[PDB]
């Protein structure tokens, strides 16, 4: 198909990575996903928001504005002519001889961009799924999302192995993220989800879910809750941009109450789903 | 110049890195670095040992033997007329449609590798350099010689703009190892250095440190000493591939003992240099 490279949009037969890209050999850059459903792109500009702010927080300086990478974006999904699927870009801080330190300024970030056709997560979103719990042995600053991502990779393999679909990730018992999703606890009709400190991701769809319980008039805190109080909460959750929200009913073959999607996470997913963008009649 | 690209020597311009290379979206792989001295490589064995071990740690399997990856080393050094620097190379675990998990066991591991002419650091191993204390923000598995390295990255930045050669790390007070490198502390001729745990890199040339102090009859304890304890230290110094011993003689505008590089550390240094190839 077509690949974002830079400030162009070019055959994906053309694009060329350095091997000194410094994305290649220190993970030195950022990422973000978005979620296009029937061609129209959700959430984009809380995202480009992020790749900016991750970017800021690690000191790379993004050569053109929001509003041209918003136009790229566009442009992206309507060449590759993406229905429902999601666009990966990530900025790196450039091509430099190997060094630790920062390249003299004059190097410019290198961007990739590209698309994937990918279904809405149907038989998960109903039948909720099984997770287990893996410990998060991950650098201090969660909080950007960068390339570095191989305790996501380990955590994730673990979760895969076991017949799970996500890791439940835990630093000194209390449970922080997924490997790539948000976790969402829900007792006596009240949300719990650890705060956006440096300890996880703040996620966009951990934000519109929280948009969507204050919209249902459903209390929210921000309190972490340990591994122990998980497994008795009433209901369980992750988010992602590509998971929505997936129903967590067991894990380590320990069923959350009785195994069964609850009404508090159906009842999110229904005002979640009218934020979602479609058109008025077809 | 020529580049490794996997088992073939090329000429650089004809690598070329996928998009989604798992080393490029994920950090996803293992590296090494090897020092050359007039054409030959300095403990490469060892070296490549640990490539192994790194690799078998994140369940990367590397298609070639030990015996094979050697012989392409030195055809990379040969052909490049390599002198005195060092060898890059690196092992990723493949290209694969981007998913956190591990591909089908079917994707072979992407290998890169090149060379730099780099000479010897003479000026500081003389005259000693500035060190600065960042605080150790990595993962709890820094045994693994990975790609993961923007921990590093930033340290060794936050130093680079204090005028400092190194950024010394430390978890909550406790010394661990350098941005880079391995940091041995020395106090009436006792040699300290924090232990080979998943708290630090397992340096070689630490590991060819430790054998010169038991050469030199020098007692080594490996146990782990306070950025308070290193300020009280008589000598102290760092060790890589590309630093062999280097002198740190000022932490933060607090000189090390008085600012000189002292007995032992001296007595190291030529122990060291025993066991650097000097062919003519
Ligand atoms: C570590 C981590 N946490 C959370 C998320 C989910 O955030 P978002 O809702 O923005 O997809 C991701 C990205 N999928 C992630 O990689
Ligand atoms: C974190 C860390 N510790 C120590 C070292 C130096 O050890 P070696 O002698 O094996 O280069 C390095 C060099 N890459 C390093 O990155």
């Amino acid at each position: 198909g077509y690949t974002l490279w830079n400030d162009q949009i070019v055959k994906d037969e053309e694009v060329k990575i350095d091997k000194e890209d410094r994305g290649y050999q220190f993970g030195d850059g950022v990422y973000e996903v978005v979620k296009v459903y029937n061609g129209e792109m959700f959430t984009v500009n809380e995202h480009i928001d992020r790749l900016y702010a991750s970017a800021e927080k690690i000191r790379i300086t993004i050569p053109y504005t929001k509003d041209k990478f918003h136009q790229l974006l566009h442009e992206l999904v309507e060449k590759n002519e993406l229905n429902t699927g999601h666009i990966y870009f990530q900025v790196t801080r450039g091509t430099s001889p190997r060094a630790h330190q920062f390249p003299e300024n004059t190097v410019k970030p290198v961007i990739i961009g590209y698309t994937k056709e990918n279904p809405r997560p149907l038989e998960n979103l109903e039948k909720g799924v099984k997770a287990t719990f893996v410990e998060d042995i991950r650098w201090l600053r969660c909080d950007i999302k960068s390339l570095n991502l191989l305790g996501a990779v380990l955590a994730k393999q673990e979760a895969h192995e076991k017949g799970c679909y996500e890791a439940i990730l835990h630093r000194n018992n209390t449970v922080t993220e997924g490997s790539s999703s948000n976790v969402f606890g829900i007792k006596d009709g009240i949300l719990y989800t650890h705060p956006a400190n440096n300890m996880i991701a703040k996620g966009i769809t951990r934000d519109v879910v929280i948009a969507c319980a204050n919209e249902i008039n459903m209390p929210v805190k921000e309190i972490p809750f340990t591994t122990h109080e998980a497994l008795k909460m009433d209901e369980l959750f992750v988010t992602s941009t590509t998971s929505e929200i997936t129903p967590v009913i067991e894990i380590d073959g320990k069923l959350i109450r009785d195994g069964k999607v609850g009404e508090w996470t159906r009842k999110l997913q229904k005002q979640f789903e009218t934020k979602i963008p479609k058109p008025l009649h077809i």
